[PDB]
């Protein structure tokens, strides 16, 4: 019996007034200092168990993986998914979509053209459009959003779009707008106070219009794929899904579920990778010696006359340590994505009833002071041994862990490695201000820690 301890909840509104509206993780870490690694908080009337620290997070997500494999409250967004898709689905529907997606999203899961090849083509397109900035000051937000989005287009539709393509920009504008409107760390909130929906219908209204533009953009391509389907040679996510439908026995596979599953991948993989890439460049501007050392490794291992490839990563410990350090340092999703227990569970000396929402503090793992000495300081050394070789850490958990762990983790890491090295191989980064005046403090917008706005010049290396 009994839920974990926690701050005394004021009637109806819960612990809201005790949580920093700008930085919930910071609040969760303060609560943990006086309630321990496992505590409860109220985002309204319903209790939410918070897991803080590597041991608690790992014990639940990994050791008790099935119990914590549920997708917690994610209002509106969960509703547009209609219990289908991957991110907000649960039980059998989730299991089948996730299994299908993992098998399909392998490097060579969709024919002879690997996911790596697709990312390499995009890395070249990214370098080309950066050349078009002609070494003038520019905000990289747009182009850095296009590349990741195009990578997903390539793996889903087997097609990429020009960075000036109307529908594509629209897709990104529809994706962006939708994630912005439906942005908040709590998330559990829209499943609580209905009066707020009417006070601020703006956030909830355009979603049907744009999330439908997304669903419509996708459905349109699906129809095109059905006419060109080759059962012996599927070349993208859609074909593989269409084949799974043709033969089948699976009622979980419909054109409706395909559209939603594709919406999820786009939603989960576009903004995260884009933000990480944008934050990467900022950190390189902030610590130019890091950028210089990565370039030294690029020249020595890859050289100047060929595109970087995944095989290069194992031979580039410094660059790998830098990519790991960027993800750990930026802590993209401070509180992960909301989980929920799939059944009554006795976690340690506490009892957690089925359906209870769970929040895991990834910030507490990624910034553990013992696993990463001086955790608030950017230092690739956190992933380097005394001999300059790459050093793994069980605390490197930016993609989460367990049964719900990021489905596109492999794809994301390839994108970071190939885009960053292709960028540093072809350009020197020049900031308008000195590193000492460069703001690198993140501001959590929705679920994501985004870097402050900045501009830079991409000076071609020749
Ligand atoms: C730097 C980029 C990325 C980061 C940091 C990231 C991080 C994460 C995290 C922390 C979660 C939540 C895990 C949980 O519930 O415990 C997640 C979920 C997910 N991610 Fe990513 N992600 C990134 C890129 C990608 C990409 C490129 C794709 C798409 C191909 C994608 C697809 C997914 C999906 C489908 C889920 C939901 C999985 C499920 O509920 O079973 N992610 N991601
Ligand atoms: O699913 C979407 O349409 C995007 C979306 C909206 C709200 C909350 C989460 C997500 N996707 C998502 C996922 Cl699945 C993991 C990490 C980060 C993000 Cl933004």
């Amino acid at each position: 019996g009994k839920l974990p301890p926690g701050p005394t909840p004021f009637p109806i509104i819960g612990n809201i007034l005790q949580i920093d509206a700008k930085d919930i993780s910071k609040s969760l870490t303060k609560f943990s200092e006086c309630y321990g690694p496992v505590f409860t908080v109220y985002l309204g009337m319903k209790p939410t168990v918070v897991l803080h620290g590597y041991e608690a997070v790992k014990e639940a997500l990994v050791d008790l993986g099935e119990e914590f494999a549920g997708r917690g409250s994610v209002p509106i967004l969960e509703k547009v998914s209609k219990g289908l898709g991957i991110a907000f689905s649960n039980a059998k529907t989730w299991k089948e979509m996730r299994r299908f997606s993992l098998m399909t999203l392998r490097n060579f899961g969709m024919g002879k053209r690997s996911i790596e090849d697709r990312i390499q083509e995009e890395a070249r397109c990214l370098v080309e459009e950066l050349r078009k900035t002609n070494a003038s000051p520019c905000d990289p937000t747009f182009i850095l959003g296009c590349a990741p989005c195009n990578v997903i287009c390539s793996v889903i539709f087997h097609n990429r779009f020009d960075y000036k393509d109307e529908e594509f920009l629209k897709l990104m504008e529809s994706l962006h707008e939708n994630v912005e409107l439906l942005g908040t760390p709590w998330l559990q909130v829209y499943n609580n106070f209905p009066a707020l929906l009417d006070y601020f219908p703006g956030i909830h209204k355009t979603l049907l219009k744009n999330a439908d533009y997304i669903k419509n953009f996708i459905m349109e391509k699906v129809k095109e794929h059905q006419k060109l389907l080759d059962v012996n040679n599927p070349r993208d996510f859609i074909d593989c899904f269409l084949i799974k439908m043709e033969q089948e026995n699976n009622l979980e596979f419909t054109l409706e579920s395909l559209v939603i599953a594709v919406s999820d991948l786009f939603g989960a993989g576009t903004e995260t990778t884009s933000t990480t890439l944008r934050y990467s460049l900022l950190l390189l501007l902030k610590h130019p010696e890091v950028a210089a050392r990565v370039q030294e490794e690029i020249e020595r291992v890859i050289g100047r006359h060929r595109s970087p490839c995944m095989q290069d990563r194992s031979r580039m410990p410094y660059t790998d340590a830098v990519i790991h350090e960027i993800q750990r340092f930026i802590d993209l999703l401070p509180t992960n994505l909301p989980h929920a227990v799939t059944r009554d569970v006795r976690f340690r000396n506490y009892f957690i009833p089925k359906g209870t929402d769970i929040i895991t503090s990834l910030t507490s793992v990624l910034h553990d002071e013992k696993a990463f000495p001086n955790p608030k300081v950017f230092d690739p050394g956190h992933f380097l041994d005394e001999s300059g070789n790459f050093k793994k850490s069980d605390y490197f958990m930016p993609f989460s862990a367990g049964k719900r762990m990021c489905v596109g983790e492999g794809l994301a890491r390839m994108e970071l490695f190939l885009f960053l090295t292709s960028i540093l191989q072809n350009f020197k980064l020049q900031s308008l201000v000195e590193p000492k005046d460069l703001d690198i403090t993140a501001v959590v917008n929705g679920f994501v820690s985004v870097p402050p706005s900045y501009q830079l010049c991409f000076i071609p290396i020749h």
